[PDB]
């Protein structure tokens, strides 16, 4: 198998990153790339937007702020299914019938060259046949996300034979792509990375339209990949470290540590307050081993029986995880839910409840309501133990199933940290996991319980009847070449750090609070 | 599954204007089991976990009182630990009771597949090919069909295939046989289903392996409708969500203000004990019924308020199972119990070394015999409504009341909560399968969680009480289902205590 995926393209500039040794081609962004997307896009008059869920609100007014700044006539149009309610948020985007920029899902696939198909990853797997039956033939179908490949391979299937395929897959939440590029506009651009495929080919367009609408999204630096190991890293990455397991860690700690006489306020700053600030600052400019290195000799040692407890629980369920993702299973699950959402066989509908009205979110708002703004919160060092020892965990599997350190890094790192977590900082987990999509939201709820149990029954278990520490995981932490991969991706990162609060209006409708 | 036996007396039951024909149990019987074997000089009893060493022995005891010349030969791999605990059993090479794996296979008449169900699902080709022909594959569990159908095939047609599935865990099998003595017989009922018959012989050679058992009552079903509701139901109400509910409600309770104690005692004492006593023998509304006024509204509030959450996990479930996605997990799951693709093997961890269940080691340590713990109203009315709503989730999936029923009600009362009673989750659901116990370490969270979520959330902000639910529960049809089908079940309860012999080898205490 291939783990580095190279490309070529002749409108923009391929580099080279050199990651743990492993040469990696990727391009880089920037707001002075734009003059280039007439080239990249050529043959393309529309580019067609689908769903206006996360992803595509985002996407869209990004795509339309780069084409317009690079002087572009191509029209950027959104396309949703009639029972749709999301007419007037993309009308309040900039999009509307009166600039022939919104309308019909399927007539706006008829009438474009490049259709982002941005809809829920269970509407693709049910709804295929008629976006292939509605594209033209030899235009281009856009994924950001490989679910659909695996869904049809699951069936025997493919796309047609007709049409070029590609993705490009921002490494972030719709919001962020959003927040990111709009606070870019100031300097050279800012975004959230993307990783990119080209799955099929019919006229030779195809990587540079996918570079282009990377570019054109404001991501600091394009990678490659495919559609399956996209799929298979992605929809496991949510449900582990990104979401899932992030948020288990939280509510098994928050328990312990109340349980063991800690104040709620001092738990929840020493879970999510800790995590989602000092802990990712620091791991977002300098790295893993320079947040160790912060600690003092005493935080040390509790960081390691943290890590050495946690490191394979972690790992248990991850594997579990990344081996439903890859087999079927996982995928199968998320259509059958998807459907769900809806009345059949004479039961009711099931659609996704709330998951931040327990008692730590709670306890959250409180804390938040009376926290001064440039708050960096506590560096706990078990808690830090705990977290990073399921970011190494998530990035052994992934090496051992096979991707490459861009795809392994963003997925299990820099999302994150630049992307997720500052979401979870401004207004706790819901405003964090509830932003991402459909299946994100899915797997989170599915995997976080997941996390938390195994954690509280072995790894938990295992510091309280005083396990010796397991030391050859800490130096194979210290050690790992993940970490020089790391800073030498840091240095692709923009100057500019997300600002978001809990009164952001570019999140979720039905999230938005004031 | 409309069957005819040749050896048995076929009975009728209505269960809510649903006619089902089922086969009623008894040691009096036994003398008829010649005559249901036929054909059969040696069934191999493959395996030695939790099924294996239960129907073996019961089997043996049947087949003695039988006056058959009938051996029951267990069958294991390579250089496997159990041989010691088989012939500790009473089986031996000696005797020729005890041998190979695959010379077993090779040998028997009636091979019964006692194996994990993901060993089979790697391993059948090697299983069929040393089948004789016409000789007959009994399983306990339709998984195997339901992995096959994921790969687009079916069984060898050279062999009949048959199915005596116990809805209860194989110590208690074991257990309530031999309590079932002195009695004319007790045991686990069981549904049976014949996938294949090359001769004619399946239907009897099925009926008379659950018999022998102590099967009180079996009923017909299908390969691919027990491995949907079994699978399902370890997941659900039988172990992950009685587990799930334990620990979100002890959780709730001590963060009320309850001490500990009281905590576990509103909750796995009551479910396994008193709750699980009155529905056994009276049933879910003679439980409500019992209740006092300020009771049933404590009940209610709690009813209403899980139900739906309750059945939101049990719907996934359900179609997660029959989709073949579960089965496929459990599949993977096998695998990695070993090192494979350079990472560690990850063996199942144990589920009862954290706070709730070091408490009840405690509330146990002082807790007198004939201790049924206290009935708490609002524990009560969780736990119902998780059992109604996957009794539920069955009815719309088209399954039979026999098998709703006891997947769903029986199994819980008569077989696995008392063993929670005697020393907590672990010796519940870590006697039963692998696959049931991977199954409740994967859903128990699940529910946990969104019983936390969701219905303690409503209960917390005064949602109303559904009226139409409750009014819905109290009408049900399936109550009266229930107790019919309690008339056919023995005067036995089962006996199990901390230090039960009859459990898994690595399970036994002091
Ligand atoms: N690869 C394999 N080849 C052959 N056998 C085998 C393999 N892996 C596990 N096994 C055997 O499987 C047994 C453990 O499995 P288990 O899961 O505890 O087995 P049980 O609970 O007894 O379930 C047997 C059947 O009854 C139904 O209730 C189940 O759904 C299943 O269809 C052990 O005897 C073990 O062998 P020992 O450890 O005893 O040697
Ligand atoms: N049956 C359907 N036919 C068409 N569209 C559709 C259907 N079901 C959900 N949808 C749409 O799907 C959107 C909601 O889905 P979502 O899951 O939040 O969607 P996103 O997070 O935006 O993700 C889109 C793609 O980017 C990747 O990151 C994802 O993995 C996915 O491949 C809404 O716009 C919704 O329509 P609206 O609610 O806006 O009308
Ligand atoms: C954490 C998950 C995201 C944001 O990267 C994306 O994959 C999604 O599904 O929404
Ligand atoms: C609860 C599950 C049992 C005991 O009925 C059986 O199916 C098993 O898998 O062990
Ligand atoms: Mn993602
Ligand atoms: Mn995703
Ligand atoms: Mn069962
Ligand atoms: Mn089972």
């Amino acid at each position: 198998s291939a783990t580095t995926f190279d490309f070529d393209s002749s409108v923009f500039k391929k580099e080279k990153v050199t990651l743990s040794g492993h040469d990696e081609y990727i391009v880089r962004g920037g707001r002075n790339l734009f003059p280039l997307l007439p080239d990249a896009f050529k043959g393309i008059k529309q580019i067609g937007v689908i769903g206006w869920g996360s992803q595509a609100p985002a996407q869209a007014q990004n795509l339309k702020d780069s084409l317009t700044e690079a002087k572009s006539d191509v029209v950027v149009k959104i396309g949703l299914r009639k029972g749709s309610n999301s007419f007037a948020e993309a009308r309040a985007a900039g999009f509307s019938e009166e600039n022939g920029t919104l309308g019909d899902m399927w007539e706006t696939i008829s009438g474009s060259d490049l259709v982002l198909l941005l809809i829920s990853d269970s509407a693709q797997a049910d709804n295929y046949e008629k976006v292939f039956s509605h594209m033209k033939p030899n235009s281009i179908l856009g994924l950001s996300h490989g679910f659909l490949l695996g869904h049809l391979q699951s069936l025997g299937q493919d796309f047609p034979k007709n049409i070029s395929v590609i993705a490009v897959c921002p490494k972030g939440m719709g919001p962020s792509v959003r927040r990111l590029y709009v606070q870019g506009k100031e300097v050279n651009g800012a975004g959230i990375n993307s990783s990119f495929a080209v799955h099929q080919d019919v006229d030779g367009r195809a990587t540079d339209v996918a570079l282009g609408w990377s570019i054109a999204l404001g991501s600091p630096f394009t990678f490659a990949t495919t559609l399956e190991q996209e799929y298979k890293s992605d929809i496991f990455g949510e449900r582990g470290i990104l979401l899932g397991a992030v948020h288990g860690i939280v509510e098994c700690l928050f328990r312990r540590y109340t349980e063991s006489g800690m104040s709620e306020d001092l738990a929840y700053k020493n879970t999510v307050e800790c995590i989602t600030g000092v802990i990712s600052k620091t791991i977002s400019t300098k790295g893993m081993l320079a947040l160790y290195n912060s600690l003092s000799e005493e935080g040390k040692k509790d960081f390691q029986a943290a890590y050495s407890a946690s490191y394979y629980p972690s790992m248990d369920i991850l594997y579990e995880c990344y081996e439903d993702v890859a087999s079927g299973s996982e995928i199968r699950s998320v259509v059958l839910a998807g459907r769900r959402f809806y009345e059949k066989e004479g039961l009711p509908a099931f659609p996704m409840g709330k998951i931040d009205q327990t008692r730590m979110w709670k306890v959250g708002e409180k804390v938040r309501s009376v926290r001064p703004a440039g708050d960096l919160g506590p560096l706990y060092p078990f808690t830090a133990g705990v977290y990073v020892a399921l970011m190494m965990a998530q990035i052994e599997i992934l090496r051992k199933k096979g991707h490459s350190y861009s795809e392994i890094i963003n997925e299990s790192v820099i999302e994150a940290v630049d992307s997720l977590n500052p979401f979870m900082h401004a207004r706790g987990v819901s405003f964090m996991v509830d932003n991402c999509s459909t299946t994100a939201r899915l797997g989170s709820r599915k995997w976080a319980p997941r996390f938390d149990y195994i954690l509280s029954q072995q790894a938990l278990v295992a510091v309280d009847n005083g396990a010796p520490i397991n030391q050859d995981l800490i130096s194979n932490f210290l050690s790992d070449p993940v970490h020089e991969a790391i800073g030498v991706c840091a240095q692709l990162r923009p100057s500019v750090d997300i600002s978001v609060t809990a009164d952001a209006d570019f999140v979720r409708p039905e999230l938005r609070q004031a």
